[PDB]
């Protein structure tokens, strides 16, 4: 817990959540978890 979350939370904070809903998100959002 909180490990895989942390990366995805960084995603949720630095990337617009719309990325998972509608899209239209910058490619940085994709490599926010390069692990």
């Amino acid at each position: 817990s909180d490990e895989m979350w942390f990366c995805e939370t960084l995603r949720r904070l630095l990337c617009p959540k719309s990325c998972s809903i509608e899209g239209g998100c910058p490619e940085v959002c994709s490599h926010m978890c390069p692990l």
